């Protein structure tokens, strides 16, 4: 039963690292490549999603949003003809449910579906990591019900932080916009050290909701570079907790909530030599 083990792997493997381990005896090259390659990506087929006229809102045939985790619009704020955006539901550190949204990022006929989604979903954090659609305004802009506007810029040595509002009705909503740039698709960052600062900028982030709502993270396919993201700040949040990282068991989880996430045995490397640099960051 493909399906089967394919899932039992994904819920059982595990790879625990001490940040000693990490830091000074991480498993070589060669066995990291190897272990790549055994996760399964837990890519849906086409077959296993019934939803007509999807693939018009898919940047790629391949790369869909697993059913389990799918991200529904309700529609609450418009009159469009279905439920379809290509995003999944990520669970963060210890398997807290909804902490990412993880998805493409939108086509020129799916921005008023990116939008609808932000609203819907109390977002107040986009995380978008590309190389050098412009979704956002230059000043103002409308999109399907929804009023955008922009308030502030901000130029950082490797990210711009753009502060956005969005309008409904009588309701004003703020929304902190990071462009992550010089990442290409299926490479890595430059070096760690500004993907970790990256990291830092969403944790320093105010919350201002009682329940927050998900981080969107976004990328070209939304799995590789979302995937390295989210896997990083997880990484984090497990070594500052318990002083060891489960790379392995981080990526799986990841995999269980979007096929594919982490795209190459590179990226996956860099994870691990990322998380070393982060180890020596903290006390002792």
């Amino acid at each position: 039963t493909p399906r089967e083990v394919t899932l039992h792997f994904l819920r059982t493997a595990g790879h625990p690292l001490t940040r000693w381990a990490l830091q000074r005896q991480p498993p070589s090259p060669k066995q990291l490549e190897e272990e790549f390659l055994k996760i399964p990506s837990n890519f849906v087929s086409p077959e296993d999603l019934d939803i007509p006229g999807h693939a018009s809102k898919d940047r790629y045939k391949t790369i869909l949003p697993n059913p389990q985790s799918r991200v529904c619009l309700g529609r609450a704020q418009s009159q469009e003809d279905g439920d379809y955006i290509n995003a999944n539901y990520i669970r963060g550190y210890d398997g807290k449910e909804k902490v990412y949204i993880a998805t493409q990022g939108p086509m020129p006929n799916t921005v008023s579906d990116f939008w609808e989604m932000v609203w819907q979903e109390e977002v107040s954090l986009i995380v978008m990591l590309t190389q050098l659609v412009h979704y956002w305004p230059t000043e103002e802009e409308t999109y399907g019900p929804f009023q955008i506007r922009i308030q502030d810029m901000k130029e950082c040595p490797e990210y711009t932080v753009r502060q956005l509002t969005i309008q409904y009705q009588e309701e004003r909503r703020s929304v902190k916009h990071i462009l992550f740039s010089a990442w290409p698709a299926h490479q890595t960052p430059e070096s760690a050290g500004p993907l970790l600062r990256l990291v830092a900028e969403v944790e320093e982030s105010p919350e201002t909701a009682a329940h927050p709502g998900p981080i969107v993270v976004h990328c070209s396919a939304g799995i590789g570079r979302t995937g390295c993201f989210i896997a990083t700040r997880i990484g984090c949040q497990q070594l500052k907790a318990r002083g060891e990282v489960d790379i392995l068991g981080i990526v799986c989880q990841l995999r269980l909530d979007r096929g594919g996430m982490i795209q190459t045995a590179e990226q996956y490397q860099f994870l691990h030599h990322t998380l070393a640099l982060y180890a020596g960051q903290l006390p002792e």
